[PDB]
């Protein structure tokens, strides 16, 4: 649509694709929660197994429960001394011999039993966490498309351009179907999606300020949200669709006809528009967007306080833009938003390790 | 209702009980963060403790920050060798003994006291996250029911077939009200609701396929979503409930009545409906449902790419119901959908154990 | 407003203040996953080092995927006996003596190393998890504030009492942008409101029940939600805003005149209120509210199970709150609900140590 009509009042807050779907598809993830073992090393590893065995159930006992509940419905003499001290301190130092590796070895295991928790629960947290479908994280994907991400998309639909809109969509989601307690395994099923993307369709938003033109009683009449494809351009409704900020996945495309001057407006001519005012005393002639505020300076005061000075705008403006570049502190009379800001900072650890004696 | 009006081009998207809840009963969760360790072989013990205890504090301290903020507001001669040399490493292989045990009792005391951070996170990990409500872990509600789940629901009001549906719902939250940084205590607050079921009563969701019939132009008028309680069907203002798959969990029942005409049609006969044209250019035949993709495929082709072959319909049917079975790859004029699909895959780990000398 | 439209059959859901917010500021979190080690004390930390550094290459390779994804778019003779077993032992032991440090270095840098991931997980879950925008754990907003949370609202543009409330709002978000596998280096990217608290404004949630009056068929008519600066007192369209508890984020503030005989009665009048009857048969004459029910008393039975009594209003009265205080178990013709009751519990660990020899 451009924004000729951005002088008429109109604004454009976003412009999105637009899709069907159907959440057809599906899958299973099975995991192992005791992970494999090496061949008979375990008369040391059989301590740290137990705890992990043991917090293991202490966790998922509960959400397998629940799983359940749902799905129901002298030379001589003494030259002996050397004979037997001597082989004692060998049988002795032997002993020590190994006895230094159980530990250095169960240290070992508990240690990478530890992490795998950890992993574990970071992995299936949601799931792990509650009964009910959850969105699933980035890694169980993933491992679900066996780290040939390529496949699994092309599979699904979408693009990579489309990847992380998909994932906030919400729509790839998961729940726990199965616990063998005994055997420590968890049975998730995955739930994806069979995206279409339309074509050449794309919807988009409008928002309009009070604009005076008219009169400082202005204000274009003009649809929340519009599809088009090519020539045609009718209002769309929404209520079928869940919205990423890229994309539109919607189940279906139900949309309304409007008045022919509102075409003739929203498609270049800005004449058609017809204005109004529904508006009342307390609504404020400026709007956020995009960490940005679209305000009509006219109707108020845009008084910059960082560059120290009235944003002003002349006629043909209608509206003007304010944004990080062009003011660094607005204030429109009540409030005062800023406009520009960072933080940095680093997350990290120093381990010290305390020597012994 | 039934789906004689399927013929009408009313397709019944979903249908679920209804029960009005109050957040009325509440309880209150208290985690001891420091395990209960066993009284005396603690010299070994405080190594890990104190790594612990200390990550610890370095976790909850903002958190606990934030509460505070939110709450505001010679045979003789050389036989003597023996005599020390033998007593000697006695002494030795003694200290080297139990400095085997430290060693030991410490290498398990770390592990289990790692394990229990992991869990207690991934147990309370929204509430040690954030100062606001959030949804509680299924673990959570166990413990605080006590093990005892029939228990709850019982004073819930709810009953099994109604978990999955609670949960999702969002109705039982908690959040942190106390952090003894000292005694290392988390205090967590929950919420628990009082849903009481109303019976016999059924919200019903409805759709609308742009039927011919009085010709092509065609699409009935009904509401969206329309509760009845035996003979009485009326309007259901869904705005005043939380949706669940299976539950609606509302704080009140707005409803409104509708045309004689409407109750008529809704209510087995199928002439009183009223069909009109409000529809647009580019709305779409063909809607989506639950993984299958209801469609007019009079309204246009219906070509499945896999078992080949139209799918067609004719007078009587309205609308055709292509599912799974019926097809694997519908094609819909522009987009075609995938209607089947599978993955597995398998989440594991492989320890791998080094050795020593 | 107060409640003396209260006997006007006008309930007051809620009030909150009002602000306009942009998501400009922006800020840079930049994690560290591998501590910073001692230095030269590794030989013994380098076996759990490994399994660590390796575990976090298996969890962060995905997330580290998708983003670039999404970016692309014989006295003599026996004497020499003692000599070389003494001797012997002494090298012996010592073996023994330093082989017991490494075992004791590397207990420690385990368990350090094994908090640090659950620590880390815990924190930036979240961003760990998914390459799209999520809401930032409360550690993760302090740790960018540098513990100095004053500082950071102070440019947000809230006071203290809207921490909770911005938290849950969830405006502020951040997401990883970047992930040097070699390294081990995660780039977080935050981005903050500035938030700018409207003055004196204040939103009023409105409901109403079907008082009798007139007769068992009045429903007063009001809006839904109202804004107020002085003795202006317009409808408001919170379609533009976040909706916390407390407070109310709006982008902008669309509000619409109201007839004058709303006016009236909404401000103190009574009289001036129009009544009708839209209503259906079965809505209910009783509503929910924060743990409490507001009901016509008048219209069904209400009777308290348990402090026995029949709860009754009376003329001018025109409905009723019935609080925990007032009653414990309500019942409303069909429905009993337990306007009280609560649980507790606590949650902890019993270490348990096994001897060894
Ligand atoms: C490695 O070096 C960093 C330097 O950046 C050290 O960071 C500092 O460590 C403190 C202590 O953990 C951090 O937390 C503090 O916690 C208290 C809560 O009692 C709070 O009042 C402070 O405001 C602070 O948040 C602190 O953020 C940080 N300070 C600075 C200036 O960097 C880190 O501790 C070192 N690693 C280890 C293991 O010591
Ligand atoms: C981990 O702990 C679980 C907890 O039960 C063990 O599973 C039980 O195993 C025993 C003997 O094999 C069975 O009699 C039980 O029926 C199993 N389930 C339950 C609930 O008791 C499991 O064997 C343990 N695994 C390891 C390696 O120790
Ligand atoms: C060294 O040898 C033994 C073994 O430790 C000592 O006798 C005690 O034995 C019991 C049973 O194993 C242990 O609980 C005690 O700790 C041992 N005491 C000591 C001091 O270790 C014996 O006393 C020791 N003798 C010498 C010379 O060190
Ligand atoms: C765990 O760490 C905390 C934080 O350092 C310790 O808390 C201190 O404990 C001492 C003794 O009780 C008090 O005098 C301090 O005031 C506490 N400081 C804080 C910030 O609470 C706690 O004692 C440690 N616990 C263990 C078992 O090591
Ligand atoms: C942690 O693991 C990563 C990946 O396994 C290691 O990264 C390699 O680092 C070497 C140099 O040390 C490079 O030549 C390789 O190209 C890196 N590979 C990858 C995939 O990044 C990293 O060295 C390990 N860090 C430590 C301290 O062991
Ligand atoms: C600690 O005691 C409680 C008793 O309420 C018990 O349930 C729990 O299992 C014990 N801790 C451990 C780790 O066994």
């Amino acid at each position: 649509d451009g924004r000729p009509l951005a002088a008429a009042g109109i604004v454009v807050t976003g412009d999105k694709a637009v899709n069907i779907y159907t959440s057809s598809q599906t899958g299973s993830i099975i995991i192992k929660l005791l992970p494999n073992m090496p061949k008979d090393k375990e008369a040391c590893a059989k301590a740290p197994l137990e705890a992990y065995n043991r917090t293991l159930t202490t966790l998922l006992t509960p959400l397998g429960d629940s799983i359940r509940r749902i799905q129901e419905s002298g030379l001589s003499q003494l030259a002996v001394a050397v004979g037997k001290m001597q082989q004692f301190v060998n049988d002795q130092f032997n002993k020590t011999a190994q006895e230094l590796d159980c530990i250095k070895i169960t240290q070992q295991v508990g240690v990478e039993l530890n992490l795998y928790l950890t992993e574990l629960t970071t992995v299936f947290g949601p799931q792990i966490t509650s009964p009910a479908l959850t969105q699933l994280t980035i890694q169980a994907l993933y491992n679900l498309a066996g780290g040939n991400m390529d496949y699994l998309l092309t599979k699904l639909g979408v693009g990579n351009n489309q990847l992380s809109s998909l994932i906030s969509s919400g729509l790839i989601t998961g729940n726990p179907i199965l616990y063998d307690s005994q055997t420590q395994l968890l049975g998730i099923q995955v739930t994806l999606p069979s995206v279409g993307n339309l074509n050449n369709m794309r919807a988009t938003y409008l928002e309009t300020l009070s604009v005076s033109t008219t009169k400082g009683f202005a204000s274009a009449l003009v649809p929340k949200v519009v599809t088009q494809v090519g020539s045609v351009i009718e209002e769309l409704d929404t209520s079928y669709c869940i919205e990423t900020d890229l994309d539109l996945y919607c189940t279906r495309i139900v949309t309304f006809p409007m008045s022919p001057g509102i075409y003739s407006c929203l498609s270049g001519n800005t004449s058609a528009c017809m204005y109004s005012k529904t508006e009342g005393a307390l609504t404020t002639p400026y709007m956020t967007l995009k960490g940005s505020v679209i305000a009509n300076c006219k109707m108020t005061t845009c008084r910059c306080a960082d560059p120290p000075g009235i944003i002003s705008q002349n006629y043909g403006e209608a509206v003007s833009l304010i944004d990080r570049q062009s003011c660094n502190i607005l204030s429109l009379d009540g409030i005062t938003l800023r406009l520009s800001g960072e933080f940095d900072a680093t997350y990290q650890k120093n381990i010290s390790i305390q020597d012994s004696q």
